[PDB]
């Protein structure tokens, strides 16, 4: 059982990186195998480059504020959607190499990502983009466990 | 632009191998790349295993008869569904390596797939399924053309 918390921290329409920043809570009674989890914000490319994905930082914050940095085990991938929307036509894959999510502990997540060229997106056609100065509930961006779908709506 | 008319040619509620075939129609007045298009079948696995898709026999057919075998060009993977229904958890994805179907051509395939172990599935709680003794015009398969969905209704 898990509960996604979201924004981005870049607003800007036109930019050369966007910033998702993620919180998964383990709201559940039993542990959850982090790299049995998986996070997608979908997007619209804006021109088909190769892209980069980076964490600024990662950690996993317990329920008694314990805190361990893992920022190197966050891994990002690209995916270009087999069926696309007019605001998705790739999403961007968030991965752990490893780690566990006790019951009532957190990730925080603090991504960026940009085009190798560093041309400009689009936010303002992007599925997933939510401006916000916080994590707030928002269910178009979606997690899975062991590839099932657990959190959010799929374009 | 498309047309789909489909059948399965094995109708055994309980088996070893499902058979999918399908007839492809370029209704459009331009020709089509087929390495562009990707079909559908939706079903549930009925006990997870890996699987193995064969084509049978798959050929272009002119508008003037003209006959071109491409049994070889057609692939098949499978893909389970993040988010599934009743009667669908997985599809077999159909993709071509290359060939061009021409206006007022069609290209049918006659496939088949089975598990790895060669153990039972269900055909009743099958989304795509579709007894016939010939091809028929079914929503309920899926065709891409470009990524874009072009043909039938999605689970
Ligand atoms: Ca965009
Ligand atoms: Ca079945």
């Amino acid at each position: 059982n898990l509960k996604v918390e979201f924004y981005n921290s870049n607003p800007s329409d036109t930019t050369n990186s966007i910033n998702p920043q993620f919180k998964v809570t383990n709201t559940g009674s039993s542990a959850i195998d982090l790299s049995k989890l998986t996070l997608r914000y979908y997007y619209t490319v804006d021109g088909q480059k190769d892209q980069t994905f980076w964490c600024d930082h990662a950690a996993i914050i317990g329920s008694n504020g314990s805190y361990n940095g893992i920022t190197s085990n966050v891994k990002g991938t690209f995916v270009k959607m087999s069926s696309s929307t007019n605001n998705a036509d790739t999403y961007l894959e968030i991965s752990f190499t490893g780690g566990t999510l006790e019951p009532g502990a957190h990730v925080q997540i603090q991504g960026r990502f940009a085009k190798n060229d560093w041309s400009n997106y689009t936010q303002s056609n992007d599925y997933s983009f939510k401006s916000a100065s916080q994590f707030v509930e928002w269910d178009q961006v979606t997690a899975y466990l062991n590839g099932v779908l657990v959190w959010g709506k799929e374009p």
